[PDB]
């Protein structure tokens, strides 16, 4: 995790 799991990544998809 973030960016590197699918779904905290998509919880805030600006810090991806």
């Amino acid at each position: 995790g973030c960016c590197s799991n699918p779904v905290c990544h998509l919880e805030h998809s600006n810090l991806c």
